[PDB]
């Protein structure tokens, strides 16, 4: 089998980007943020705190013929950006884009924090880590990609998220006609339960290239590129007027600038970040200081190969026995 279902971003900013996805039966569709960087699926419910949900679309379980209570499971979970959920567990029947797992667990959310209840667009999660990251107590669950694998054509999905445009996420199968070039694959640990690399090195706009292993991972629910202080300050450096900012959080640029394009290593072969892309907006309205897009990972514990990376690149994440990262240009 195989499936293919469409990526969009929720805002102006490539801030997220949201996939839908049929739960139950009759099927219920929610927008749900595709995360390589977790390995949950949970959804607004029926369940939800009332005045947790604002404008998101909610699964009811009560509604659907093939729902069924994990009974005394329970879910827990936060995110590096201090967001956070938690609740029960029902299993159910999940589709995307045509592929279809009976027996999913759908973690129904009793309670979220106040960033996903501010996030109108963003019905839930479905996680795309490795299933060891699973939260579901006591018995932890596998992910929509663990449960389907075996059923798939080839065990792997992939990610081509747009640059303030749509994309595509797809099962099964490597759709050649999505990216230039060939696909260039690398190793992958999964001893932190991510999709875990190491990048060959960078380049900052049409400065040379600089050899060095940058470790990672492949995170589609992350917006920015994370990267050591290192790397950061010799991008921004640049950037006339750029600054780290402790008030605002980051890197700020001049929103009058252009910015450089950031090149990284995929073992031999090379994917180009266009500035344009590290751009996220004045830091607040009608501010001439402009957001980067590309942030130190200090303090964060790992480099983070965001959306701000992904999106410059058609990526396969391949889940074969032993799991591999391929990049390709597009």
């Amino acid at each position: 089998s195989t499936g293919s279902a469409t990526t969009t971003p929720i805002d102006s900013l490539d801030d997220a980007y949201i996939t839908p996805v049929q739960i139950g039966t009759p099927a219920q569709t929610l927008n749900l943020d595709f995360d390589t960087g977790s390995s949950d699926l949970w959804v607004f419910s029926s369940e939800t705190t009332a005045s947790e949900v604002d404008g998101q679309t909610i699964y009811t379980p009560s509604k659907s013929t093939t729902a069924k209570l994990l009974s005394g499971a329970t879910w827990s979970i936060s995110y590096g950006d201090g967001s956070s959920s938690s609740g029960d567990v029902y299993t159910d029947t999940v589709s995307v884009g045509g592929l279809t797992v009976t027996g999913q667990a759908v973690e129904s959310a009793k309670k979220v924090s106040s960033s996903f209840t501010e996030d109108s667009t963003i019905d839930g999660l479905l996680g795309l880590a490795f299933s060891t990251l699973n939260t579901v107590s006591p018995t932890q669950q596998k992910t929509f990609f663990d449960n389907a694998k075996a059923s798939l054509d080839s065990p792997v999905f992939t990610a081509d998220l747009g640059y303030h445009a749509p994309g595509t996420y797809n099962f099964g199968f490597i759709d050649t006609t999505a990216y230039t070039g060939s696909i260039t694959y690398t190793a992958v640990s999964t001893k932190q339960g991510f999709w875990e690399w190491t990048s060959t090195g960078y380049a900052v706009g049409s400065g040379t290239f600089k050899s060095t292993s940058i470790d990672g991972i492949a995170d589609t629910g992350t917006t920015l590129l994370y990267l050591p202080a290192t790397v950061v300050s010799a991008y921004w450096a640049q950037v006339s007027g750029a600054k780290s900012s402790s008030s605002v959080g980051g890197y700020v640029f001049p929103c009058s600038a252009t910015l450089p394009s950031f090149t990284f290593g995929v073992g031999s072969a090379r994917i180009v970040i266009p500035g344009d892309y590290i751009d996220f907006g004045p830091i607040s309205t009608g501010s001439s200081s402009c957001f980067g897009g590309i942030q130190s990972s200090a303090g964060i514990g790992i480099n983070i190969f965001g959306d701000v990376a992904l999106k410059a690149a058609f990526v396969v994440f391949n889940g074969a026995t032993t799991p591999t990262l391929g990049f390709a240009s597009k």
